[PDB]
């Protein structure tokens, strides 16, 4: 009742949360299809986040579809290196490696050996993000992360903490994130609940300049704001 692992045509993408909504069937539940109506029904009725940022969402997952100028995408056309899918992932592996789509234990276990208490904040995530940066810079010949894959990056720790979380706080317990990332289920039964506020382009990018933030490097080791 409410959620059903994917099965031999069903199709994923590299976002735990799109992965997450389609299990639910907030999304179609076979991943494919999914239009701008589709998109800012199913993220409204699942999380509250608006129809622009929908919108906004939208315009960059559409143009993963291989189809030029098209009205809708599956989510395996996300998982196209280098158009929205981008390295140091924080529960993918790189591209190089192996599949970046599907979720990756050794990966993750890194991401969450900075998460290092219960809570996560802002700092937290930011530290995070950078050793994963900086792990695949070292250990990928082929590293590369674009000006949009960076913002995708630094929002994509933002949207965490403020879709999942408490965005004015800026906090989200870490048990409902690891579950996220682990099983593509919404951890209602850890507490989340969908939030009374809408979630907007503004919440999104107030929390990405709170993540630039709480980096503190001497000296910026290639893309990282
Ligand atoms: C139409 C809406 C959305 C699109 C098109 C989208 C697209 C993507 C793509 C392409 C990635 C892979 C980037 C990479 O290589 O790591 C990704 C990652 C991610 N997305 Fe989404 N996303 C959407 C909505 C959301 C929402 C609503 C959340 C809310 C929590 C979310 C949370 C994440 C997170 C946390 C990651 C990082 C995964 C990782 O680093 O392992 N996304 N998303
Ligand atoms: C991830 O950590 C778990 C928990 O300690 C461990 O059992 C597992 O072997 C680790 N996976 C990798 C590939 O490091
Ligand atoms: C990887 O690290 C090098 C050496 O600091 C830097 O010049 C480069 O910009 C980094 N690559 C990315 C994509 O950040
Ligand atoms: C710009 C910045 C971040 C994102 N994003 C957030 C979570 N998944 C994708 C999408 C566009
Ligand atoms: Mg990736």
């Amino acid at each position: 009742s409410g959620w059903q692992a994917p099965g031999p045509n069903d199709v994923r993408a590299p976002c735990p949360m799109l992965n997450t909504l389609a299990n639910h069937g907030f999304l179609p539940h076979d991943g494919k299809g999914i239009t701008v109506n589709k998109t800012i029904d199913a993220l409204g009725s699942a999380l509250n986040i608006d129809a622009n940022l929908s919108t906004l969402l939208f315009g960059f997952a559409a143009t993963t579809n291989p189809q030029p100028n098209a009205t809708f995408f599956d989510l395996d056309h996300l998982s196209r290196h280098n158009i929205l899918e981008h390295d140091a992932s924080l529960s993918r592996q790189d591209s190089y490696f192996g599949p970046a789509d599907v979720f990756n234990e050794a990966v993750f276990n890194q991401t969450k050996s900075f998460w290092t208490g219960d809570i996560i904040d802002v700092q937290m995530a930011a530290n995070a993000r950078i050793v994963r940066l900086l792990t695949s810079n070292l250990t990928n010949p082929e590293y590369s992360l674009s000006d949009l894959g960076s913002a995708f990056s630094i929002g994509e720790s933002a949207a965490y903490i403020g879709i999942l979380g408490d965005k004015k706080s800026a906090t989200v317990p870490k048990s409902w994130v690891e579950y996220l990332f682990e099983n593509e289920r919404l951890p209602y039964e850890l507490g989340f609940k969908r939030p009374n506020d809408p979630f907007t382009t503004d919440d999104l990018g107030d929390l990405s300049t709170q993540i630039i933030n709480a980096q503190h490097f001497p000296q910026s080791p290639g893309k990282v704001e």
